[PDB]
């Protein structure tokens, strides 16, 4: 029962895809998961965002992953505008606690930031995986474990 990807949201059940909001974390078992986040107010991850989508058209199938939305919006209006133009998945807007907890948990102090992590061990892969997808649009070394080790 996705023990370990559970771990991520103590305050939400199922996810947002597109208008349904009854995603639940079983469908993600097998893949890799990215937490996105993001914000409309900010102007690099209105420039990334269409370049994760490319990524995402081009990747996602074959390297088995998702993409979830977690939004530092000011807004649900925000929110609403901008996860619409987005393939993926969400975090609802409504879980501001679940959005300080994973913020938290992951020491994201600047967006956009992506963090890569296993659905069905809960494990955490990288959380330098924005700096991968511009580096490596190709996917050949995805999903890239421990970034962290560069100088």
């Amino acid at each position: 029962h996705m023990s370990g990807l559970k771990k991520f949201f103590p305050y939400s059940t199922n996810v947002l895809k597109g208008a349904a909001a009854d995603i639940a974390l079983p469908s993600l078992a097998g893949k890799t998961v990215f937490f996105y986040f993001s914000a409309s107010w900010c102007p690099p991850c209105r420039a990334f965002t269409p370049q994760l989508i490319d990524f995402y058209k081009a990747h996602a199938e074959k390297k088995n992953f998702e993409v979830m939305l977690i939004s530092w919006d000011e807004s649900a209006e925000d929110f609403k505008d901008y996860y619409a133009k987005m393939p993926w998945l969400a975090l609802p807007f409504e879980d501001r606690k679940g959005m300080e907890f994973l913020t938290t948990g992951f020491d994201v102090k600047s967006i956009p930031t992506l963090v890569g992590v296993e659905a069905d061990s809960g494990n955490i892969i990288t959380t330098q995986a924005r700096t991968m997808v511009v580096k490596d649009p190709e996917a050949k070394d995805f999903p890239w474990p421990n970034v962290e080790a560069k100088k």
